[PDB]
């Protein structure tokens, strides 16, 4: 019998539930939005308006709210939103082996999207707690990080964002490895369309994105734009895509690197990670990835 | 030259950030993201946010968050989602000074736009909004019905285990007692509801209907609900937006039509590109003629 | 190993071709769109067509032309839109030998290759070549489903749409039976908002747009000269593939073998269903008037001679 | 009162057909289907047909058939897919010569009922019979546009997707000039997910894509036998249709009409374009090697001979 996918969102919090109600519009399948006995009835109730809103929008999507994993039982993707600096890493930790332990229980076929922060180590943790192989634990980061970059250079030009390509490597903020001649506007190089002074300031824009949004909201992180590019990897899963999307991947010897997570350029298809792809770098990429990989182990 | 429609949504908060961001997705228009001048930040940091989003996601659409209201200078719809957070009588008095306050700058910078008021009690503060306006009452409206019929099909889908697409409901008044469903004009594709759901348990789908708004508010533990009430106003922008002449329930302005007059009252309409381009009258029995009589009295 | 929905398209003629482009923009699946040898190039070209238009729509879908049958292997599921048109002057027990035949043939190398498909069957007349499906197949009945009412009730709706200028959104037909004389309207489950359509259109016009439902097959076919309907006939397919392979439990008219259900037998017939995921999950059963009885009675005596 | 864009589609055909249940199915606006008096039954046929598919597919649009250009009127757009049933006997210069002619009677009738319109041709040869409808309508450049270019850069998307094995939406073509030998492909500005396509496919690979590319039109006759490509070139239309109906700036190659860009004057050429509510927004001049600008002035030698 043909049967809906089915997608576990850990964490309730803002990003889990805009990156819930976006996988039910889409139709992508049937979502469990997970949290902990103390928001059980907050994670029923955001879940029961997000279904109340099918009819209106017109999708068909059972969206259930929970605290009892069993619920999650042969999930085909799991997406970990589940988030409370060295103390912070140890309590996330603590968290990530908690739910993986539960997660892979319950569906030991899925496939696991880490969104929690630093995702650099929270995924390693996921991957080494599931004991699943490397294709199938995988974080986000690059795509909101080009996400951002797109959308200044789409103002600084005047152009649709459709038409504007963003290439980033490493973490967010000083992980941040940028290759702006891998970045273009209707193919054309951004280093031929932005004055240097005005492009690096965007570059620096990106870098200082996460923060930009941190500062305007006073309270609590982005929703919006990292729920986009949860859903965008979601889909390249499920509907077998092969995109070509920037990823947390585990490395067994690409850019000289083994036994860690970095953000690499990917193909995401319905195998999770197809390859890892391998960029001939400048020795000024080389050197400022090589500072990023040492903040991956700065967090062990 | 061909210039997008542009929206503004007063009410930065839970409703008005989810219609944004719905509305943007679905390229309705631009989107101007209104609230007061003390969070004029946080506005700011949800409209960039969303429009972060825009690159992964796929739209053109730009959103900007402001507190002046010369930025929703020429809109084509503004949506009013400014709600207080006391009496019963507290609340309304203070809606309803907001609702003059926001009516007032929007017909100066907007004079030909049409309005949709969410902020409760609807049928209230539409009436305030449609006298502080001048505008004819084709062009002022609440939501009301839309997300109760939502409630409504969401039920009877989960009873009848169907899509949701092929449910109708059929609701006349507004929310709680108010609601004057009519079961006999709602059907499981075509096929009337009595025939199908035993008297016992539609009455309490009914019942669950009435208190719906409560439903979440009790699961929620702070705040009222926002996904089902968002996508409720995006389909009634879009009736407008697009001259669709959808049969919706909508809080309209009374003017003979069953027997009432100089009210604003849940009733069916077909929306368009003139707003409301008719109020539709049925024959009515006695036992729903007077449990809308009992709607018209607790309105006041 | 998450794999994508494979669709074969049987019949890569105007209706073939127009479900194949619909179901590869909506990312239902991966489709094979399969003609006979002699078109064997035409359908490639049109295949190749389509999927170069994929980044300009910005759709990731496979399409293929084939007259290889093998290439359909283990597709979830088949549509079937081969066969002939009733030609004017032509009898109907000559459309029925001739696509009788098609429907045998093609069959045969549709289980070959994908013996756990569902097959939803466009081939008119639409229940006896839907029964003809079933019975070689060897499929249980859940699996083998004709489209019609779905496509009289996109007519109806149009056309109320237009009598009452409101969008077709909140139009709602119900059709029993077959096309033409074979259909059976129950315009008292036919609304306007969910007003019974009888106290808003009068009796004359209303009745009209009943025979303009029966005749709108043949009203295109008048219109084009050259062929028959595609573009509706594409959706209502679509509609139907969407059902199943998203598993929406929708209430749809489909034709479907009945046991027991309206007191038929053995036979397939224009119903209200819920469609999913097990294809036809239920066949409705209605409280019908004598007067519907009667004119379901006159639809079925056109199965009955394929039994 | 908010009103539904109106969109004239100028024949009928497999390509005018195909745009028009597109552009009905995203609900761009209401739809007008234009053909010779002869196939106005088949064109109100068809029309019917494609609106009786909005409720199952869902979407509100009005779509009607008419031999009578007062049904266009107020039209936002109209797209030209207008072109002379290919006798046996039609000589190029003839078919040419015929399409010419329908360019300006089409164009006339437009322009009296929708002075207003943005106009986008497809008509082959596309450079002159753009420029025909260019001078015949009397409007100016920024609002009579060619299809050439997104086509070409489809069908290129699509042949690299394949070699590589990778999603089409991750795929980049960059073309000016034309179709066939009039293309002028720069591979160099051509990336799978931003990563320059040269270092990715060897040499001979990318070489036959290229050739396919150039070839990509005459490939679909071959497999058709009786027509030309009717998809992905109704598809190209639509994709410059929403840029000016939504008024996105999107970064498209067009065939528009130059003032100095690139070096020539009073020609139509494909070039990258910026293309918006007010149609083509900017002609993007890029830096082009010899070889290139040498391609392009073989390119330009062929708009000029024709
Ligand atoms: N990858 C990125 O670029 C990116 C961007 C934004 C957010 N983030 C990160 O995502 C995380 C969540 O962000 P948010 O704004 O949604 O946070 P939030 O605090 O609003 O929500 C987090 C949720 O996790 C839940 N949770 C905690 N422990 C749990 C457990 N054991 N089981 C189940 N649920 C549990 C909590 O109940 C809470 O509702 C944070 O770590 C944030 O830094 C990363
Ligand atoms: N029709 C329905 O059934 C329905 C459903 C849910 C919400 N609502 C109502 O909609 C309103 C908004 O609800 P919410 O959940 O978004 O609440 P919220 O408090 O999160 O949002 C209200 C926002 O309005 C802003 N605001 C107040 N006065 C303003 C003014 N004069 N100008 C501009 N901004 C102003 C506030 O600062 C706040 O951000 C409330 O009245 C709520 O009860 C109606
Ligand atoms: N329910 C309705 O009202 C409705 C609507 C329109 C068409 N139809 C049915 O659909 C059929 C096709 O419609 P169309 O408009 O595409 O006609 P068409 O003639 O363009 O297509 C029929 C195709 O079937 C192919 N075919 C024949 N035998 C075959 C075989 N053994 N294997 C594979 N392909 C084979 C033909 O080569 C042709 O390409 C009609 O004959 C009719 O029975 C039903
Ligand atoms: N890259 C491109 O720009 C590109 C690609 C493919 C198609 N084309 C061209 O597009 C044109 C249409 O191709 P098609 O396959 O749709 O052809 P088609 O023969 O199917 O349709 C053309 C239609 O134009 C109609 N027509 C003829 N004269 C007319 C007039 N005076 N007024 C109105 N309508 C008139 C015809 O009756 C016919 O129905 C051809 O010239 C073709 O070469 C160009």
């Amino acid at each position: 019998a043909m049967k809906r996918k089915k997608i576990s969102v850990i964490g309730a919090g803002f990003t889990g539930a805009t990156t819930a109600f976006l996988l039910a519009q889409k139709e992508l399948g049937d979502v469990v939005l997970v949290d902990i006995p103390q928001l059980e009835n907050p994670t029923k109730g955001k879940a029961l308006d997000m279904l109340e809103a099918s009819p209106v929008l017109g999708f068909d999507a059972n969206i259930i709210g929970t605290s009892d994993y069993a619920d999650t039982a042969d999930s085909d993707i799991v997406v970990i939103t589940a988030g409370i600096r060295d103390d912070l890493v140890t309590t996330n930790q603590k968290i990530m082996k908690q739910v993986t332990k539960e997660v892979v229980k319950y569906s030991p076929n899925c496939y696991i999207i880490v969104l929690t922060n630093p995702v650099d180590a929270m995924t390693y943790t996921v991957f080494k707690e599931s004991g699943f192989p490397k294709n199938r634990v995988i974080g986000q980061s690059g795509v909101l990080d080009t996400a951002r970059f797109r959308t200044f250079v789409a103002e600084e030009l005047n152009i649709s964002v459709k038409d504007v390509t963003g290439f980033v490597l490493g973490g967010h903020g000083d992980d941040m490895v940028p290759l702006v001649r891998y970045s273009y506007a209707g193919g054309i190089p951004l280093e031929k369309l932005i004055p240097k002074d005005r492009l690096d300031a965007i570059v620096e824009r990106t870098r200082k994105g996460g923060g930009e949004i941190v500062n305007l909201l006073g309270n609590g992180s982005a929703y919006y734009a990292p729920a986009a590019s949860l859903v965008e990897m979601v889909e390249a899963i499920l509907k077998d895509q092969r995109r070509i999307l920037p990823a947390i991947a585990y490395l067994e010897g690409e850019y000289g690197y083994e036994g860690i997570y970095l953000g690499v350029p990917t193909i995401l298809g319905g195998n999770g990670i197809e390859k890892v792809i391998e960029l001939e770098l400048t020795e000024e990429e080389k050197a400022a990835l090589a500072k990023s990989v040492e903040s991956v182990k700065n967090v062990m």
